C-alpha cells in the first residue's frame, strides 16, 4: 500500500490479516456498470443504495440488512455493502446473505489491499468491488484491477482528488466513483473531477444526496449513477421520490 499513517494504516493492516473465506458463489456475475448503462439508456435514474451497519463519522442507523436489500431490489440499480469489520462493523456473512437474497448487482465496499479480498467478494456473491486509489500504489491498483477483471468484475475505482483520478485514467479504469453524508460536500471539487473524466467511463457520484434536484444537476454534468447512503438508510422509500 501507499505511505499511510493513522486510521487508514490501521484499516489496511487489518485488511492484510483478514481471513479469506471458503465458499462457492452459486450464481454468475450480474454486471453493475453494464446495468447502469442499461438504466441510462431507458432514462431510469440509477441509484446504488449503500448499506453500512455503523457510520464511523456519523450517527448509526441500525436496521435489518435483508429487509433493506429486498426492498431496494425493486428500485436500486445495485447495492453497496460496507464489509470493513472493525470500524464499520461490517461482515462477510452479511454480504453473503444479501447476495443470496436478491438479484440486483452487489458491490462489496471495503479497503482492498490483497488479492484474497477480491476472492472473498467473489466467493460471497458480490458482483464487483470498490478499489480505493488512496490506499494503493499505481502498480497495486493496476494489478488488482486486472485480478478483478479476470473474475469478470469491472471494479469501481474510487477517487477524491485530481492526482488519484490521473492514476485511475492512466491504468485504464472504466468505472469510476467520485466522493470523499450529513456534512457539507465540496461540490466544486466533485464537479471538477467529473469534468476530467472521458465520456465513455461510467461515472458514479456520491456525497450528501437527498434531493431529486441534486441528482438532476449531476445528471446534466454526465454522471451515470449515484451512490446514496444516509438518506436511504434512514428512509428507504425516499428512493421512490428520487427516481420518480
Amino acid at each position: 500500500p501507499r505511505y499511510l499513517k493513522g486510521w487508514l494504516e490501521d484499516v489496511v493492516q487489518l485488511s492484510l490479516r483478514r481471513p479469506s473465506v471458503r465458499a462457492s458463489r452459486q450464481r454468475p456475475i450480474i454486471s453493475l456498470n453494464e446495468r447502469i448503462l442499461e438504466f441510462n439508456k431507458r432514462n431510469i435514474t440509477a441509484i446504488i443504495a449503500l448499506y453500512m451497519r455503523k457510520s464511523p463519522s456519523g450517527l448509526d442507523v441500525e436496521r435489518d440488512p435483508i429487509e433493506y436489500a429486498k426492498f431496494m431490489e425493486r428500485y436500486a440499480v445495485g447495492l453497496s455493502i460496507v464489509t470493513e469489520e472493525k470500524y464499520f462493523n461490517g461482515s462477510y456473512e452479511t454480504l453473503r446473505k444479501i447476495a443470496s437474497s436478491v438479484s440486483i448487482p452487489i458491490l462489496m465496499n471495503d479497503f482492498i489491499v490483497k488479492e484474497s479480498q477480491i476472492d472473498d467478494a467473489y466467493n460471497l456473491g458480490a458482483d464487483t468491488v470498490a478499489l480505493k486509489v488512496k490506499i494503493l500504489t499505481e502498480r497495486e491498483l493496476e494489478s488488482l484491477l486486472e485480478y478483478a477483471r479476470s473474475y469478470g468484475m469491472e471494479p469501481l475505482i474510487e477517487i477524491n482528488d485530481e492526482n488519484d483520478l490521473d492514476i485511475a485514467l492512466r491504468i485504464g479504469a472504466r468505472f469510476i466513483g467520485i466522493w470523499s453524508e450529513t456534512l457539507e460536500i465540496n461540490k466544486e471539487n466533485q464537479r471538477k473531477l467529473i469534468s476530467m473524466i472521458p465520456s465513455n467511463v461510467v461515472k458514479v457520484a456520491g456525497g450528501g444526496i437527498s434531493e431529486r434536484n441534486e441528482i438532476e444537476e449531476l445528471r446534466k454534468l454526465g454522471v451515470n449513477a449515484f451512490l446514496i447512503g444516509e438518506s436511504l438508510m434512514r428512509n428507504p422509500e425516499k428512493i421512490k421520490e428520487l427516481i420518480e
